[PDB]
């Protein structure tokens, strides 16, 4: 008996030190916390894409205003995810190939979907798109991002005043770096700088104590694996399975670096892109003076070497002296995240390429869970099963919404493409599909209000891949439903006047695209 | 073959047949031909039916229909909880609460919203309290405001109209009946054929073709909706569909039950429904103007008709042999399938538990709103289908476990039936809502506690429709509690320091509201 006295978190990456803050705040003063970790070999920050709850899940959690911590941390702001050239054959390049009279590129903002008599505006667009009267593109239709993201807008206006909802882009480093600024200095959280040589456990397999490389032990009451993909405790001591999942997704590599930008001639976009590849994709994520950028791709249908050529030609870099990470990652997760008194934060836990921007958000969002389910000394077994559950249903639904992304693309020009159709959808994502085809909508929000959304996490993680993030992507790849939703028919009043709303829509985008300035112009003010 | 839906037939013109003729109507008003076939049926009495908060929300809303409009022409009275009496001590049927630790076995389970502080319900904060010594006082008197200007009889609304609390109705279904035959028929054009089925004609794809009358009309639609109650002429006789008999959760099959008339002026009206455990089962109590709806819910299992008979009416003194009474044998349960081929059923043709927590008429207003979101075209696309029948298999099945609960954590064992009770076992999906209750878990707590946009928006409602309020009213009031305070808690100091003025701010509204509010009475009489 007795609650959690001591708290010893291994690992001090990005999760360690957001695990460190968010615990550190959630039991100021009830819990001793010390985080270990091994200085070793740092990485270039290759930059991170996140989603607007970041704000009002992690940094409002622990009291910290939006233009404190980006501005320490140099970020730029994400209005949406662009699609580039996952619609058309050919070879690697940072430009898009025409389709249909157009550049082949499609928005996923976080922009609000508005209903129209309790009805998705998705569906009347598709109504209007099935019966030929529009030809187009879903996301210009139901959405004013598409036309000020094509110019690069600020998602605020100079006086500060937010014309829509956003997300951010930094590097991970300097986050890291003042999380355990704000940790240490703030919330007297240990910081040892020292690395785990052995960990020992009790007869009951729970976890004793970790013992450094300088002979130090360390015990406590619950251990916090943020070790990153070696789970130096879940998946090493506690000998807890992780749960490859290469049956659903075959990226498993990437070739990542920084590339100095010229803001003053080129501008910032608002926005993280999602280049198509030949056996992959690239991310490109715009920060102050720099983008950071990589190839996700897939080792069995390409070798690092071509990934590299690949990728530095794309990018016109120098192969032989371009800084560059080679990374090799587990996609997957494990088949329980918490076990006896060991819970993993972190890639220690699950991970899936960032073609959604879900790797930190999977951090907080277990933090949230497992203050939801904090145990004490006895350890309930209630409560690590329930916390399981919600882990794996979060990683779950979003690898099978990640899955979409390639399953649905109509490009056959490569192995790697024509490889993913050969893939078996889940069950549950067969089901959204099959949804999703007869009209209905997938997962929609009880209400449209993104305020109650963006900002009660509970209603956004119960709801997290909602109807607008998948029209966005199966429309935008091509998929669309069998027949428009059989209701429409029935609301000949309801199909007269949605028009309202789409013009609605197009003026709000005239009137942005006007007056907005530009994301460049905002963040010089913005920063310094 | 994909023209919109242009014929729909509703067999049945009860409560159900009229609410889903109206629901349909006003939401495919001018685009679809819907009739409704209803037969004679043999009169019986107005016994009673009780509400919740979304029937005007989710219901009469919908159809345009004000409060006020529906309320005056079927004679509604106003219900704030529902009151649980003699549940946790041994004896007799009677109306009259036993002594428990003190004060009457009662208990409420009301609509008011369960505050969170500090991101935790305040149910957590009780226990806490309650498990240290802290307090002795009841769930539902230390987080609602309602029991005690319940037990003063006040009225949900002051004079001047105004709201201070969430509440629903009580009413004779047979008005609200006919009220929507009028509505249905005069305003949103729905065809009403008095008519008994007497033959149903399937296709080679085993779909409705047809059904034909007595007299021998015959009747064609795209989409036939059964709302012929427990014999499900369609679904069940037509379509084969077999029906999950659910008598390993619930033994109460069965009901007694008459109307009786009530001097309002000499004893005022009680604002909420009485659910009165018996010997064999409980016993409903549902006021209305001038009189309330009484009904036996007991099990064939541990009395006969007979013994039903006289423990009911012995508890309201009257005469077993004279007194006009409705004998009721009850299907309980619910379809394997609610929607088979062209053929939905609505209401108690679909699914049917005993009225405990009222929720008869929300399961046929929150299925005609499924049927809408999930409506086809005369593809009959399977997908619509299955996803509608997985929403009322979930819909039912929640509220089975939910009403199980009721009788499988009373403390009573003083009765054959009250023992087996506790025999019977509880669905895997509650014993881990279980599980998590005692784990000091909250159970399907709301999104955020907002009772408007709560009862105010369906979607939210029907997907957290039991509640860690829900729960924690029942469980908590039978006795069953956490093992221990929740975990968190004891990292919350500050937390559970401040939440000693959520409890003090209750209190200062139970004490204003019950020194200010005219009684249910005083309100219906200037109505
Ligand atoms: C190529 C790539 C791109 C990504 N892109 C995004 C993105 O765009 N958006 C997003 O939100 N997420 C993204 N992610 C996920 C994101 O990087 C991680 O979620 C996050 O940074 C946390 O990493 P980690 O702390 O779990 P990590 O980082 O691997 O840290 C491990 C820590 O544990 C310590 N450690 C290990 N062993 C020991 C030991 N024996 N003793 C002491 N210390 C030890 C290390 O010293 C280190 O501090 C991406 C990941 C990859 C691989
Ligand atoms: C004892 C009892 C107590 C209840 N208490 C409550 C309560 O407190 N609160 C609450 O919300 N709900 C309560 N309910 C539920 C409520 O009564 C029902 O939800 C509602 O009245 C709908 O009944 P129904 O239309 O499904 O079926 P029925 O009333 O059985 O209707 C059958 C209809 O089908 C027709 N029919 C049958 N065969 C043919 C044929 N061959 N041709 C033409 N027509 C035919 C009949 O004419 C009739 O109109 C209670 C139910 C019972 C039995
Ligand atoms: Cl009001």
């Amino acid at each position: 008996s007795g609650k959690i006295d001591k708290i010893l978190i291994v690992g001090g990456g990005t999760a360690g030190w957001m695990a460190a803050s968010y615990l550190g705040k959630a039991l100021q003063g009830t819990a001793d916390i010390t985080l270990l970790q091994a200085p070793d070999i740092p990485t270039l920050g290759v930059g991170e894409a996140t989603i607007p709850n970041l704000q009002t899940a992690f940094f409002d959690f622990l009291g910290i205003p939006e233009d404190e911590w980006m501005r320490e941390c140099n970020a730029s702001y994400k209005v949406a995810i662009k699609f580039i050239n996952w619609r058309t054959a050919g070879e690697g390049t940072s430009e898009a190939r025409e389709l249909d009279g157009g550049p082949d590129h499609f928005y996923h903002s976080f922009g609000l979907l508005k209903y129209h008599e309790q009805i998705p505006l998705s569906h009347y667009w598709f109504d209007r798109s099935y019966r030929g009267k529009t030809v187009e593109p879903f996301d210009y239709a139901c959405y004013k991002e598409p036309v000020i993201l094509d110019a690069n807008r600020s998602p605020r206006r100079l006086d500060g005043s937010k014309v829509t909802n956003y997300a951010w882009h930094f590097d991970a480093h300097l986050v890291a770096d003042f999380l355990r600024r704000f940790a240490t200095e703030k919330l007297g959280v240990r910081h040892v700088e020292d690395r785990v040589e052995h960990v020992q456990r009790d007869a009951n397999g729970n976890i004793e104590s970790v013992r450094t490389a300088t002979g130090r032990v360390f015990d406590a009451d619950l251990f916090v694996d943020c070790s990153g993909f070696r789970g130096l405790l879940i998946n090493k001591a506690m000998e807890e399975p992780f749960l490859d999942m290469s049956d659903h997704l075959l990226n498993d590599s990437a070739v990542a670096t920084q590339v100095p930008h010229d803001d003053d001639a080129n501008g910032v976009e608002p926005f993280t892109s999602a280049i198509a590849m030949k056996s992959g994709w690239t991310w490109k994520i715009p920060m102050l003076g720099r983008f950071g950028t990589g190839y996700v791709y897939s080792s069995r249908f390409a070798t690092e070497d071509e990934a590299v050529r690949e990728f530095c030609e794309m990018w016109h870099l120098d192969p032989e002296t371009q800084p560059l990470n080679r990374i090799r990652f587990r996609v997957g997760r494990n088949r329980r995240a918490w076990v006896g008194n060991c819970v993993s934060i972190g890639t220690s836990s699950c991970f899936v390429e960032p073609l959604e921007s879900t790797g930190i958000y999977f951090v907080y969002a277990a933090l949230y869970q497992l203050v939801k389910h904090f145990p004490d000394k006895s350890l309930n077994p209630v409560l690590t099963a329930r916390f399981n559950r919600e882990i794996e249903t979060m990683f779950d639904d979003t690898r099978d919404f990640i899955q979409a992304h390639f399953y649905f693309s109509p490009r056959t020009d490569t192995p790697f493409w024509r490889a993913n159709k050969e893939l078996r959808l889940a069950d549950g994502m067969q089901e959204k599909i099959d949804m999703y085809r007869a009209g209905m909508a997938i997962n929609a929000p009880a209400s449209d209000d993104a305020q109650l959304y963006y900002g009660n996490f509970e209603e956004e993680f119960r709801n997290f891949w909602n109807n607008s993030n998948y029209y966005c992507v199966l429309a935008g790849l091509g998929l669309v439903p069998d027949a428009p939703s059989p209701r429409l028919a029935h609301m000949p009043q309801a199909t007269e006047s949605v028009d309202e709303v789409f013009g609605a829509v197009k003026d709000r985008q005239r009137n942005l695209l006007e007056t907005l300035p530009s994301l460049h112009e905002f963040l010089r003010q913005q920063h310094g």
